């Protein structure tokens, strides 16, 4: 499923991401836009053999199990496929643990390079939340 901007903002909000660990909603939406282009089915393989999955591109080296990333952990206790569902619940739940991991949102490279320190409120502008 390809989300629309405001539809994703409302889904994230409903799933408690707005101001989770101090990150306003706009951060989360901006991260998603640059990580997956709002596409829940997005996948990208890393040079170390791990793969990033979903709307928030969660990495199989630490967070989910894909059965082909040797020596990886599965901290979110989910198959990585769960991250690709049209229902974002699994993605949000695992994201909440990632952002609590200590580095905050800096865990998401696109966030750090493209969202951080920008006017993130713009990503939720015009939405009915």
């Amino acid at each position: 499923k390809v989300f629309g901007r405001c539809e994703l903002a409302a889904a994230m909000k409903r799933h408690g991401l707005d101001n989770y660990r101090g990150y306003s909603l706009g951060n989360w939406v901006c991260a998603a836009k640059f990580e997956s282009n709002f596409n829940t089915q997005a996948t990208n393989r890393n040079t170390d053999g791990s793969t990033d999955y979903g709307i928030l591109q969660i990495n199989s080296r630490w967070w989910c199990n894909d059965g082909r990333t040797p020596g990886s952990r599965n901290l979110c206790n989910i198959p990585c496929s769960a991250l690709l569902s049209s229902d974002i619940t699994a993605s949000v739940n695992c994201a909440k643990k990632i952002v609590s991991d200590g580095n905050g949102m800096n865990a998401w490279v696109a966030w750090r390079n493209r969202c951080k320190g920008t006017d993130v409120q713009a990503w939720i502008r015009g939405c009915r939340l």
